[PDB]
């Protein structure tokens, strides 16, 4: 199989874990993190979103055994000492937070695995993949590449169709999102200054700032820079919704063309219902965006038009989902 | 004092009796509600979201004695046998739901009111009135008017200034709204057979239809038809949020622009703001539209602009301070 | 295959339709409620607390398909119009609310249905069951039978070996409980008058009135009347915990004596945990409820003690798994 | 005038300086705490659960202007080096936590501040006060005074009626508590590896320790040991329920009784009510406890009795409302 290392078992690691369970071919040989053992079986066992987990999880000696297989555990903060290279790494979810600088992750490489995957935005020279979007894009001869961010993959397939049959002029971005763990929980200090996030998070409605509309040229260079917007915090603990506001070059447009344009771009990534769904419906779903449409709208005055979009998305799963995908394919470059 | 009836005693109108305690010249005289008046006294002295009744409620032998005030109580399904004329009811706030119709509101007059305002929007032929933003259209000649609703009250004085500053084109709305007390609060089958709103409340992000972006023209008819958008219902009881996003005809706008635009035209219905606030901080401000220019947002590609603007309000105590307003202004047209 | 019909599609129906898709030998093959069938499906097919459906559902021509099997849906005001001698039907699960009485449940009998397992308390002469608790005082004589409260079958295997390993004197319950469809969503007036019922329900702690201690002699006849409670209703929208203290007549008890008697009586109804989990780990769980033995506790003043113990219960489909289990064992006494 | 320093400005120190606005006698002439002034007037100024600041507040070269008032802010680690003595200050607010021990914060005297009242439990050679139960215990001899904890202050003159009219044998307790910023906000690693404030503090039911009850002897030493208990923390942000189960020497003991009994000893730190209210109908009060007489239970079997009880707090103001009314006598204990 492909043997995978988890670098830190945050919410992305543990569901990384458990959705790499239900895919077969890949198996995650290795969970590095500074947690204690006891403490992160606890969180793998135990999700107060996710659910329960499927199995049994015990913590032995050097690791956990978990649904009959041994995953070895290491609590090292500096990677570049973790033993890759005898356990045969293949690929490394990078899911800590400390190495999403390119320069900063190819210690993973000099321990000896031969890719990493980082599970967020990165900088430096590499590319930032969003799967069955752009991974088209990959040679092979990466060994460090981003993963996006988990509203960049529940957008770019959505902005993708819009721009491939309309043009795209502009468009605007808000994400009515689910709360994370960086928002405080009650109103206090908050570790970045931020003085929205400072507050009660799940008492509140809290607008912050997103980075993936204005990043989105890293997927679509053809729309770069044309794109941008902003999220409101709201009290679900997991559950997304991105809506899109556009202009496109392409005149008399009709709802019927833009959902019609959207179905037939459908695929284990990009999701399509018209279903009136709400948020915990997609709570657990592996689709990396699942375009809504009922509540597609065409805002038309002369011939001057506004187009209107939304899809949903896990925040956690929808990500991870997608995470796996990719970190799935980057082995498959390996022949 | 203005002489001032009540009828119905749900949300609206219990935030009705309180705000009319603390402007001078109203009293209510009248409350009709056909649930008995010992809950009815116990949902007015205490509220989840606006708080303690300021001051001592208790029933009577007729109704209810408030503040060393008396306010008679009755329990009567047709508005045209209320003793309004017994009473010389100057105005009548009517928020029962039944009578958002100019000629079934008509049945208040029969009864004695002078005057009806329609806490709700309203069919017929009446006119629909936001204070501070086209009240100056009501020449005395009206004895039935719309207060038009919670969203149409925050969205209007935003629009106006667009409008009238720089060249609104066309737009479109999403409130992030507070939940509603009809929306269900298990998942079970909806009494309206809304699939949405059927779901739990407290628990979801759930897509929501609006009337007032669609209807924004009965209150500013040289924008007639250039709005449309919904609403997302979330998890906070009560505090909301809406966004704008537009076309306008200047087209080389700064937010800078936008934002001191706005603070022209505040006003005591119209707030402004540049503290990073939150839902919360809203509640149970008489504001009916809170402006927040922390959250401007022009978009420039090539020479096309987009606009993205944002206000806040109590979906609950804005919409009534704007209809207190509207009801001393409506019995002062003695004069 | 055992034939089922659920009349009242609540959500103790549609959740007694998910558990028997996981029991082998019962088939649900018709279903009755007032509600249309496109709310219906939708409300089966997705659920805010207990997931997406597993499967697929569709409204066909008389009702509906469901992983390949066709169930027969009816929207009959009359319960003894239905066709049950014609769908053979060996028990009805009635979950209406208005037949928890043996003799108004007759009517079902009537319509030709074998047997009744009433979903709620019911009154008349029947029998109040809780299954691996007193299951066996079933001789298959009866016709009408109740599966007792969510409550009762949480409370009842934890006070039977309570009374039967040491001597229960008396004892009060507290059950911190999730809150309900019966409870208002914003303050509101209440069908039944109920102050505490009337507010908002995801916003307050509320205490309520509770009958399953009251009535545990129902089930345990010997320790009738020894029981009284009560239940503070929380933020949760499912998820329940029940408190317990008791006065024991054996007089050395200590925690491990407790626990260990707990953990003893364990089966498919009664669990035992001593992991520290939390109320969204229950969630979707199939005891009829979880003892809890981190929270054990044993206060002792001289030679007078106080025993307190804890169990854990999805309020939904802990009790569907109970009922489910009971209703196999009416239709196992096909003699 | 009581010159009052407050040593870190977290959810208790900002309403300490709320609650001194409104008291005539008191001002807070400094505050120290870590975090720049900007972050925190904005915390001061918004507050999720308790409201807008009543009042003006900027932040001025050297502190913060508050309703025209001067109030100089610090940002200093090392108590010994704040200016207590130049500034005279008659007693320090210690809220931060982390001098929760008499030779602690001892070095606040040293500072040259008169007296310190420590905001939480803390050990050593000290005394132990909730206002209007023991306070009667001070004799002016003290400089460092601990103010218990948010439910020994619920718990007290509770338990002090109890015992002196009827004799406590023995009881238990469970608090039904808002949930608190030291629990997570999504499921992660906890920073005292507590597993139950690992979790997502708005979607569960948490039970946690609380030395509260154990402690009660500090407090009222003749029933000490006589008392253990524990939480049960739910999703609101504030507003918590305190529930005893008691056994009593004196029986025969009717619920008109024990309700008639707490009646009379009630102040304006214990009050007494008999209205069907709920958690957020407390928030923001002023009473350091609330007796709730509708949830008076005496459970009679036989000869035997179980007697149960609440009252009702705000966790965050009824603290701080007791520390405010002792730091005030701390004072005027200074001739
Ligand atoms: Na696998
Ligand atoms: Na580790
Ligand atoms: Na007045
Ligand atoms: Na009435
Ligand atoms: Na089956
Ligand atoms: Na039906
Ligand atoms: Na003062
Ligand atoms: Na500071």
């Amino acid at each position: 199989a492909v043997k995978v290392a988890i670098n830190g078992f945050g919410r992305i690691g543990r569901l990384a874990f458990r959705r790499i369970q239900e895919v077969e071919g890949l198996e995650v040989v290795a969970v590095n993190d500074l947690t204690d053992d006891d403490m992160l079986a606890h969180l793998l066992k135990y999700d107060t979103m996710q659910g329960r987990f499927t199995g049994e999880v015990e913590v032995v000696d050097g690791g956990f055994r978990v649904n009959g297989k041994e995953v070895k555990s290491f609590s090292e903060p500096d990677a570049s000492k973790l033993p890759w290279k005898d356990l045969n790494i293949d690929v490394v979810l990078e899911c800590t937070g400390f190495y999403t600088d390119k320069d900063k992750a190819q210690a993973h490489i000099e321990a000896g695995a031969k890719k990493v995957l980082i599970s967020a935005p990165a900088t430096g020279d590499l590319k930032t993949i969003v799967f069955n979007t752009n991974h088209q894009e990959l040679d092979g001869s990466e060994t460090v590449v981003s993963g996006a961010s988990c509203t960049t993959n529940s957008l770019a397939p959505v902005a993708k169709v819009l721009n491939d049959d309309f043009g795209l002029v502009e468009g605007l971005m808000t994400t009515i999102h689910a709360y994370t763990g960086d928002q405080n929980t009650q109103d206090a200090p908050h570790r970045k200054g931020d003085k929205r996030r400072a507050r009660a998070a799940a008492e509140n409605i809290i607008p912050n700032s997103t980075g993936a509309a204005k990043a989105i040229g890293k997927v679509i260079p053809e729309i770069d820079g044309k794109l941008d917007g902003g999220a409101q915090r709201v009290p679900v603990a997991t559950g997304s919704l991105t809506e899109l506001t556009v202009v496109l070059e392409k005149q008399d447009v009709t709802v019927e063309q833009v959902n019609e344009a959207m179905k037939n771009a459908s695929n284990e990534s990009f999701g399509y219902t018209e279903d009136e769904i709400v948020s915990s419906d997609v709570v657990g779903m592996t689709y990396g965006s699942l375009f809504d449409a009922t509540q597609t709208r065409v805002m038309s005055v002369g011939d001057r038009q506004l187009v209107k979009v939304a899809a949903w998305y896990d925040n956690e799963m929808s990500y991870t989902a997608q995470l796996v995908r990719t970190l799935a394919y980057l082995a498959e470059l390996s022949k």
